[PDB]
């Protein structure tokens, strides 16, 4: 697609979806933000992740931006996806926008959800105007779109664990690969099996992504293990991708827990995003995708969406009005638009929860309706006996600050504090009191 001016009158929201590589951070996005300046629109560029957003500095270079993470008559803001999110949920002020742009505007985790809605329920409202850019927008059922050069696609059998003996072939390669797996464990397992193989291995996850993806760039490397928040803008200069084409679904059971299902078929559109690491050099042929998997849209009941909603509930627009879901997504949640709405003192606790307490969106929302204050901590132990969590099959257990030992028991099981070493640990500091 193209862009033209006429994109950024109030109530228009547009999709842009040029295929991977070609240019929408480097040659269209500065073309939007010129063409705003020049209309004196004020402005919110919004990237996933710090490291998009430097990108962006880099493409927007002499531009007035106020880069939010240097003049004072900047229209224009930079800021990231979670960053626009959690503003809104805080009593501070947020600027009334006429221009809204999203980039990888396919981002499924929770805070992206959200701005989106936020977003074009103010366009509908006719307040603004919005811009979603991404290579794969909602409807996407092509896994194997157009790049920048030919690109080798063969089905194989990847490994979903650490072998001792075949898979000769991932081994036996002189180039650097890009491998995404359906979680931290399992990418931890199969970098260890790499490392122990005599391979130089880099580890992503949405935890230690700002920080590890640094060393894709000031070192040689063999493999990069990522988890699927790879699809979310980074590049990195490969040879080949592996692609187990899995991944987990954070699933709300019973209303009383949140389980990791699968590991489960990716959605067309991640396949794509993860094959869109390479083929991105007109003058480089031959780069390799490795794929083990086919496809599944089971966004339906994923646990991101009805969190999603959660964080709109609480989030304050005009007249007690509530955002509704980007409409393409309103249907993979069943929640009613105010089902979480919280008053004014346990929605600061639920705010306070997810940001200094780090808890996922869902369990903060459990503790805060419950009308559990933040340093309380007894609920990280009173929990049901089927909610004892385990640490290489035994009770995770912590010293307490005025510890005393206790296992870990929580009253509400959200399986995303304790599902790989870094979050238990953290989940370990808050039940301890540390946090």
């Amino acid at each position: 697609m193209a862009f033209e001016p006429s994109m950024l009158k109030k109530k228009q929201l547009t999709v842009l979806d040029l295929h991977p590589g070609a240019g929408k951070t480097r040659r269209v996005l500065p073309e939007i933000v010129r063409e705003a300046i020049k209309k004196r629109l004020r402005t919110v560029i919004l990237a996933p992740t710090r490291v998009v957003a430097a990108e962006m500095e880099e493409a927007l270079r002499g531009l007035p931006v106020r880069y939010m993470t240097h003049s004072g008559t900047e229209i224009v803001d930079l800021m990231c996806h979670a960053t626009f999110t959690s503003r809104l949920l805080q009593p501070i002020r947020v600027p009334n926008y006429n221009l809204y742009i999203m980039d990888e505007a396919h981002f499924t985790d929770p805070s992206s959800i959200a701005a989106r809605g936020y977003i074009s329920t103010r366009v509908e409202m006719g307040e603004a105007a919005a811009i979603f850019m991404t290579a794969t927008p909602p409807g996407t059922r092509d896994a194997f779109p157009d790049s920048n050069s030919p690109i080798m696609d063969t089905e194989v059998e990847v490994p979903e664990r650490a072998w001792s003996s075949g898979f000769d072939w991932v081994t036996d390669h002189s180039g650097k690969t890009v491998w995404f797996v359906p979680s931290v464990r399992n990418g931890n397992e199969i970098a260890a099996c790499l490392t122990k193989a005599g391979k130089r291995v880099i580890q992503l996850s949405r935890k230690t992504f700002e920080t590890e993806f640094q060393k894709t760039k000031n070192q040689e490397w063999d493999f990069v293990i990522t988890t699927d928040i790879s699809e979310m803008g980074a590049n990195f200069k490969a040879d080949r991708v592996i692609d187990s084409r899995r991944c987990l679904k954070p699933v709300i059971l019973d209303g009383e827990r949140v389980i990791l299902a699968g590991p489960m078929p990716v959605t067309h559109a991640s396949a794509a995003q993860r094959r869109g690491r390479i083929g991105r050099n007109p003058n480089k042929p031959g780069d390799e995708y490795m794929y083990g998997g086919g496809c599944a849209e089971t966004d339906e009941g994923h646990a991101h969406w009805l969190e999603a909603r959660m964080l709109l509930d609480n989030i304050y627009l005009q007249d007690g009005l509530i955002a509704s879901l980007y409409r393409p997504e309103a249907d993979k949640v069943a929640a009613i638009e105010g089902e979480f709405k919280l008053r004014t003192e346990q929605r600061k606790t639920f705010v306070e929860l997810m940001k200094r307490g780090d808890l996922p969106v869902w369990l903060a929302y459990q503790v805060a309706s419950a009308g559990i204050t933040y340093t309380d901590r007894r609920w990280c132990f009173d929990g049901t006996t089927n909610n004892t969590i385990m640490e290489d099959s035994v009770p995770a257990e912590v010293w307490t600050k005025y510890g005393e030992k206790r296992v870990l028991k929580p009253r509400w099981m959200d399986a995303r504090v304790c599902s790989d070493h870094a979050a238990l640990k953290s989940f370990k500091e808050f039940a301890a009191g540390k946090r």
